[PDB]
């Protein structure tokens, strides 16, 4: 929890924002999280008993946001249960996603991280989501 938008729950039904209506641009409109290429993988979201409503979360692979992967995604955490997580997000599809809105991301059967660091159906895989953190001091 280094980024927590306390009003993330209020975003339901708002107009999509940013220059391309992309998932990262929703976060960036309200919070200066920077470019996703700078993010460091934080604690896992699914199962985490400490994550606060509004925490900025994202898909992470091998410690980093996978810009190279069509399944990359970012969102605001809303809550969780035994079957998945509720997030607040957006993306460019004006038909499936006309507004900023909540959706349920499930823990999939055998959906845990694979040896190469990847996840099946990653953006729709609750286990792919980690808290967005800052690079530590031992980076160069």
């Amino acid at each position: 929890a280094p980024y927590v938008y306390a009003n993330a729950k209020a975003l339901q039904d708002t107009e999509k924002v940013g220059n391309h209506h992309q998932c990262v641009e929703l976060i960036q409109h309200y919070i200066r999280v920077g470019q996703a290429s700078t993010w460091q993988q934080g604690a896992a979201v699914f199962g985490n008993k400490n994550i606060e409503v509004g925490t900025v979360i994202a898909t992470f692979v091998n410690g980093r946001y996978p810009n190279h992967n069509s399944g990359n995604h970012a969102a605001f955490f809303l809550g969780q249960d035994t079957g998945g997580i509720w997030v607040m997000d957006q993306w460019k599809d004006d038909i499936a996603k006309p507004r900023v809105s909540k959706r349920y991301i499930r823990k999939l059967h055998n959906g845990s991280v694979r040896s190469d660091g990847t996840y099946i159906r990653m953006s729709n895989n609750a286990e792919a989501y980690f808290i967005v953190e800052l690079e530590h001091h031992h980076h160069h």
